[PDB]
């Protein structure tokens, strides 16, 4: 049960005016991924489509920096030797995986500001 083309542009509708990591935005995004309960690749696809390049590249940054911490400390579900986290989370075998993708997805945003 993905997202469709209408919730997306009423995500993006709906924050249009607000800033990246604002608690209007923060507050949407969030439901958004707690209610779908997406993947990376999907995530991948939202942040494309919500903020530019410029946005994407530092999300980009400060999540590599937080997996880096979470799964360098070692996570409960984590195993390395099958591959990367977010290849690990596009699994639908491996929900602890995805949550955690999702809460450093969600962090990393709202550290942006």
């Amino acid at each position: 049960r993905p997202w469709q083309m209408k919730d997306l542009q009423a995500i993006k509708q709906e924050v249009s005016q607000a800033a990246p990591g604002s608690p209007q935005f923060m507050q949407t995004i969030r439901l958004a991924v707690q209610q779908f309960d997406p993947t990376a690749k999907d995530l991948q696809d939202l942040l494309q489509y919500l903020c530019s390049s410029l946005v994407a590249s530092l999300h980009h940054q400060q999540l590599d920096s937080l997996i880096s911490e979470a799964e360098t400390r070692g996570i409960t579900g984590y195993n390395p030797l099958a591959g990367p986290l977010r290849v690990q989370a596009n699994n639908p075998q491996q929900q602890g995986l995805r949550r955690e993708y999702q809460q450093l997805w969600l962090a990393a945003f709202a550290a942006l500001p």
